[PDB]
């Protein structure tokens, strides 16, 4: 129902103004949706996972999650204290090294993988995938999205921490699927946040608290923290029934807060990722 002291990101998505601290949310959490937090692994082991997260694949010589980066999306996505669908299951699939950086062919090969491996998956309420990555313009990448996308993956993408226009910026700029800003604790675009037309919605991103490897918290910003929100939201509404995954992105977008946002360059969408919760 509520989650005190939530960090602010929560917090935000569940409420109109900013400042707030609260986390309403429908008690389905996301309970019977799947997230692929495609990233650098999660560490399934974390207590605040509570086993509901569980790599099922890597193209690394481990599975394990060295970086950081993946377990902290994934609590973003689903941690039961960082998490907006906090009883989502989170599949891990490590395209990323522990340094944090991968190759496209990767990156595709593990969107193509989610594809299909979703097929053997239980996600009777649908099925997302957090991309917590992007690199410069690629076709190829784009592509592996849109095939994602067009596969019945709902495909929460990061529009980067570049600050310029997304379209150049890979899948960032895949129109398919849902291209996520950055927001700030006090509504504003985030410094880094990229923007341009591409960009369906806007995360908080700025300053975000999240699980970490070690069994710690940590607080990081950037876009790759921001469509962790949106996944999570995405596979929070999606088990209210409130939309399909190929429908989610603009469904976000329909109702999302609009003109909220400050610092939003014209032609950029004035949209942030919000879950409408009536108690």
């Amino acid at each position: 129902a509520a989650q005190t002291n939530a960090p602010w990101g929560l917090a935000r998505i569940s409420s109109t103004s900013p400042g707030t601290s609260t986390y309403y949310y429908d008690e389905s959490a996301g309970q019977g949706s799947c997230v692929y937090v495609i990233d650098t692994g999660i560490e399934a082991s974390h207590p605040e996972f509570e086993g509901r997260a569980q790599m099922v694949k890597t193209y690394y010589y481990s599975s394990r999650d060295g970086n950081g980066h993946g377990t902290h999306c994934a609590g973003t996505v689903g941690s039961r204290t960082y998490g907006v669908a906090k009883k989502t299951q989170l599949f891990g699939v490590k395209v990323l090294d522990d340094n944090g950086s991968g190759q496209y062919s990767t990156i595709i090969a593990g969107m193509d993988f989610v594809a299909s491996d979703k097929n053997n998956r239980n996600c009777p309420k649908g099925v997302v995938a957090s991309l917590s990555l992007g690199g410069g313009y690629s076709s190829s990448v784009n592509s592996a999205a849109a095939r994602l996308q067009s596969s019945g993956v709902m495909v929460a993408v990061a529009a980067g921490n570049n600050n310029a226009d997304a379209r150049n910026y890979s899948p960032a700029s895949e129109p398919s699927v849902c291209t996520v800003g950055a927001s700030d604790r006090y509504d504003r675009r985030s410094s880094f946040s990229n923007y341009g037309s591409v960009l369906d919605i806007f995360g908080p991103g700025t300053s975000i608290l999240s699980t970490w490897i070690g069994g710690s918290t940590r607080s990081i910003s950037g876009t790759s923290m921001a469509t962790p929100h949106v996944a999570g939201l995405a596979a929070y509404l999606m088990t209210l029934g409130k939309t399909t995954a190929a429908s989610a992105c603009r469904y976000i977008a329909d109702t999302a807060n609009k003109g909220d946002l400050s610092n939003i360059p014209f032609g950029t969408v004035n949209l942030l990722a919000y879950n409408n919760y009536q108690a």
